[PDB]
């Protein structure tokens, strides 16, 4: 058999189809089996509409055999596009093999499996083209749009292999597909569902402050835009018309690093801000806020 077809076939009973039908609605995803137990790993935007209105939708997880099973929401994060699932009581589960997105290199080939069964299911066919990439998510609800360090794929990522697994040559998941093809990491999945398993959430940074790009000389990098009342931002001296240019150890080149260099500094410890003010040079310290404070 084929070096591609070998590798799909060998994950294709660890990859779920997740449908999420209501009276006059009826979504439809991938998953993905990372637990024994019946942990699914998704995206958020396949299950968001569910989770927003539990009491007219109904999700379930349709397995490679064909077995349809009642799920439950564990927990989700619009903030990385995930989500995890549980399946109660399914035996002789077929559990993904987890690999580290921290070895991946660009050129890697991979195929970005659809659940078997699903509607419009796909199985893809690429390469790594380009490793933490930050790039905007729309939200599918009511949810807020985010930003993601990304694995980047010339592999198509589309509706039906959207949750699915990023597989390499071995068999292993270095990823999930999202909604010119992205895939959230695995070493950032594992973080995620962690939190998502045990607390039913994850906590994130926040600053309070909204950033627009700018390329322009010496200002390169987000500008200031607004500031919220009150927030570590204010407390920390950062102002508009300011151009963000470092935050923490890690440089700011748009918006869309900023988000995710926001989301990488520690939630209540002292971090460096730099910005270009009026043409000079200012360096700022905040302390980040937990975006969900009951639950820090």
């Amino acid at each position: 058999a084929g070096r591609f077809t070998k590798v799909a076939a060998a994950v294709a009973d660890s990859v779920v189809t997740i449908e999420s039908v209501s009276d006059q609605e009826g979504m439809q995803g991938s998953g993905v089996i990372v637990d024994g137990r019946g942990y699914i790993v998704t995206n958020n935007h396949v299950i968001s509409e569910a989770a927003n209105n539990p009491s007219q939708f109904k999700t379930t997880v349709v397995f490679n055999d064909g077995k349809e099973v009642p799920a439950n929401l564990v927990g989700r994060d619009p903030k990385t596009d995930l989500a995890v699932l549980k399946v109660d009581n399914v035996d002789n589960l077929t559990v993904a093999r987890l690999g580290d997105s921290s070895k991946v290199r660009v050129g890697d080939e991979v195929l970005a499996v659809g659940a078997p069964l699903g509607l419009r299911s796909t199985v893809t066919q690429g390469i790594v083209s380009a490793l933490h990439r930050p790039v905007p998510l729309s939200g599918e609800g009511s949810d807020t749009d985010t930003v993601i360090d990304a694995i980047q794929t010339d592999a198509s990522i589309n509706h039906g292999n959207s949750g699915g697994p990023l597989i390499d040559m071995d068999a292993q998941v270095i990823g999930i597909n999202t909604a010119l093809g992205f895939a959230i990491p695995v070493n950032e999945m594992k973080l995620v569902a962690n939190s998502l398993i045990k607390d039913g959430k994850i906590v994130h940074p926040t600053l309070g402050i909204s950033t627009r790009s700018v390329s322009n000389a010496i200002a390169s990098g987000a500008q200031v835009a607004n500031v919220k009342a009150g927030s570590p931002a204010q407390k920390g001296g950062i102002l508009e018309n300011d151009v963000i240019v470092k935050v923490g150890n890690r440089a700011v080149a748009d918006s869309d690093e900023f988000v995710v260099a926001v989301r990488q500094l520690a939630i209540g410890q002292d971090a460096p801000i730099e910005v270009v003010r009026e043409g000079r040079h200012v360096t700022l310290t905040v302390k980040p806020d937990p975006d969900s404070t009951l639950e820090h």
